[PDB]
């Protein structure tokens, strides 16, 4: 008898199961379970959820109450004691270029969004949970620790509100608390398009029968399209500079102008669309404006499939790939295609790869301007620097010639991250991710590193010896041990970012199962896998897979100098090539004749 059946929420479904193009919602992917991996469901649960009370309170919310016999320690003081560091030199990545970090940002984006709870508006109390660190309802303050050097500039606490969950609203109560995920689990471009049907329509261009998307009225880089302003207030990214007074970027998913590298990459996604549309136009110029929209979305989502397990995924998992995700066999619709809450926790192995500082460069890959390297901080909420400051191409150089950081045990999340995030609402370049990524995992009722590792078929170190040779760093495990006390009791995002990382790949064996079952079942489970035979015909993917990020760029910038390989490190000008010598989308297999 299962207790499913809560709650309404979305409408719930409407299909035309026959139509060879996705839904915006993900609904009608699966034919006998049609609500599968659509948007704003509940994150699937691998295992079952662990919170204090049972059902809903996270471990740390009450003082007295122990996780296995032991206090869970605070989630700044960890971030503090075993996540930071000072120096930034010696940090980077030899083999990883900068856009190797943020097409994971990317991926994460299409694939997950757990977005808190909204109460918070059309009253003070929410800012009285920031005001006075008072714990209660959804606030979840993050407090400080004694000797912490914020507690001499900012307060006790950084503020934290608990993540949304299904029947949802109301507090409490019948099974345990599930998070929504506001995107849909499939790798479909939704982080172009949106998730729901208001915001897609939005960002279509209605008025042009091109199948065009929006694109900003207000600037251009040097004629190439920027994204929408968003016309509604107060958007964050005019406060961080009210002289530029210039608004965040309307996307896909509302976090594309969180940081700027992200709306770079946004950017040319969208330029993207519009020439695969026209382009398609040109081939095609009886089909309809719909017609248009939907094959180049279509094409687009395959780009950002490709690139992914082609080019990205090898890279991370690196020996681990074959192990977890089998060369492809077909759509299987008995496999579950959800995003579970534990992978929303496994993908953040990301932000150890974040650098302090983000260049711009000049076509001969120097140093632009005399502020040519920005701190990271100075980043967030930050579209000023796009639109009155160099456009795209700059950022996009630095993407291809500068690295992304390396996860270290001892150098793990960078101070401007960990320090200095900027969240909208309150005033200050002064939160930390890590400390965030923590609480959120007891938010989540996450099950701690031994049961995960457990679930992977793992060995589950009980003492410190055990955690030394797990980790592969003694002076690690014992800071981990005179925290937790048990490793039993590791936050997962913090477990698993620790071990030592696997050959050829940028994660340890904990998180290479965790991400790797997650995207097989994502390829497997989906209706419209690109490789699926009949979502596209042979010629086309023969066509599409001669796609390349380099291709991207040199379609859609004004950058004709580019590598082959975008995601190792490249150094220039050695490994660079012109953008002449790198494969096009030849879409003459999409050209239909309805004579
Ligand atoms: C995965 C992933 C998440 C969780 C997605 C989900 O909601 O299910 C994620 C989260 C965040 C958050 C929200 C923090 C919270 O309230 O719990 C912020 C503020 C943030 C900021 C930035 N991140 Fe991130 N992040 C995920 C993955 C990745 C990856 C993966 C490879 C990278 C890289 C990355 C980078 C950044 C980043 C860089 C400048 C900022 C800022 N994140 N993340
Ligand atoms: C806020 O944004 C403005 C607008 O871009 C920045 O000023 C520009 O930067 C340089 C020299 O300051 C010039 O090339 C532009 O013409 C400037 N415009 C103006 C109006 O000053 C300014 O530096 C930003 N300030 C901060 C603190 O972010
Ligand atoms: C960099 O990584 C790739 C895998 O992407 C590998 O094939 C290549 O040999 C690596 N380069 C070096 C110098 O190790
Ligand atoms: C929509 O396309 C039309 C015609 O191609 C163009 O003139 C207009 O600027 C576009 N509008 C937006 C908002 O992108
Ligand atoms: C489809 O997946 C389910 C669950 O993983 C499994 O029982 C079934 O054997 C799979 N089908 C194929 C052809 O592998
Ligand atoms: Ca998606």
């Amino acid at each position: 008898s299962w207790e499913v059946g809560c709650g309404a929420p979305v409408p719930l479904v409407k299909c035309d199961e026959n139509s060879p193009y996705r839904t915006i919602t993900g609904d009608c992917n699966n034919r006998r379970s049609p609500a599968l991996g659509a948007a704003n469901r509940a994150l699937a649960r691998w295992l079952p959820a662990e919170y204090e009370d049972g059902l809903a309170l996270p471990f740390g919310w009450t003082q007295r109450k122990t996780r296995n016999g032991f206090r869970v320690p605070l989630a700044r003081e960890v971030s503090n004691k075993i996540v930071g560091y000072l120096d930034e030199e010696g940090v980077l990545d030899q083999n990883r270029s900068l856009l190797f970090m943020q097409w994971g940002q990317i991926v994460d984006h299409d694939l997950d969004f757990a977005p808190e709870t909204e109460l918070g508006s059309n009253e003070h109390s929410k800012t009285q949970c920031e005001e006075y660190c008072i714990q209660g309802d959804n606030c979840f303050p993050i407090m400080f620790p004694k000797n912490d050097p914020k507690l001499k500039t900012q307060g006790k606490c950084m503020p934290f509100f608990r993540a949304g969950f299904v029947c949802p609203t109301p507090p409490y109560q019948s099974l345990a608390r599930e998070q929504i995920n506001a995107v849909t689990s499939f790798l479909d471009a939704s982080l172009v398009y949106g998730s729901e049907p208001s915001l897609a329509s939005r960002l279509r261009n209605l008025s042009s029968p091109l199948g065009l998307m929006a694109v900003n009225q207000e600037a251009s880089d040097h004629g190439l399209a920027y994204l929408p302003f968003n016309n509604k207030k107060p958007s964050p990214c005019e406060f961080i500079n009210t002289t530029a007074r210039v608004p965040c970027f309307l996307a896909g998913d509302s976090r594309a102008s969180e940081q700027i590298l992200l709306a770079t990459a946004h950017t040319l996604l969208l330029r993207e669309h519009n020439r695969l549309a026209r382009e398609l136009k040109k081939l095609n110029p009886h089909w309809n404006g719909e017609k248009l929209y939907q094959e180049a979305r279509k094409i687009l989502g395959a780009f950002i499939q490709i690139i992914t397990f082609r080019d990205y995924l090898p890279i991370v998992l690196g020996s681990e790939m074959q192990k977890w995700i089998p060369p492809y066999q077909g759509y299987n619709n008995s496999v579950d295609p959800r995003i579970s809450n534990v992978f929303t926790f496994a993908f953040r192995f990301g932000h150890m790869e974040v650098p302090s500082t983000v260049s711009r460069l000049d076509e001969n890959y120097q140093p632009w301007g005399p502020e040519a390297e920005l701190p990271l901080h100075t980043l967030f909420f930050n579209t000023w620097r796009i639109i009155k400051d160099g456009g795209i191409d700059p950022l996009v150089r630095g993407l291809l010639a500068k690295k992304s950081k390396l996860m270290n045990q001892k150098k793990m999340v960078t101070s401007e991250l960990r320090n200095k995030l900027f969240q909208p609402t309150h005033k200050i370049h002064g939160f930390d991710l890590a400390a965030i990524n923590l609480q959120r995992c007891r938010d989540h009722g996450m099950p701690g590193y031994n049961s995960w590792r457990g679930f992977c078929g793992l060995s589950q170190p009980k003492t410190l010896k055990g955690l030394q040779t797990v980790l592969k760093n003694k002076i690690l495990a014992k800071k981990l041990m005179d925290l937790y006390k048990t490793p039993d009791n590791i936050d997962i995002w913090i477990g698993g970012n620790a071990e030592p990382m696997v050959e050829r790949g940028r994660v340890g064996p904990l998180l290479a199962c965790l991400l790797g079952r997650q995207f097989q079942q994502i390829r497997d489970g989906d209706r419209f896998w690109w490789e699926n035979p009949g979502v596209f015909t042979e010629k086309q993917r023969d066509s599409l897979q001669k796609m390349s990020f380099s291709r991207l760029i040199c379609d859609n910038t004004h950058i004709t100098k580019v590598p082959l390989h975008a995601f190792q490190a490249n150094n220039y000008p050695h490994d660079f090539v012109d953008c002449s010598t790198v494969d096009k989308l030849d879409l003459s297999p999409w050209a239909s004749r309805e004579n």
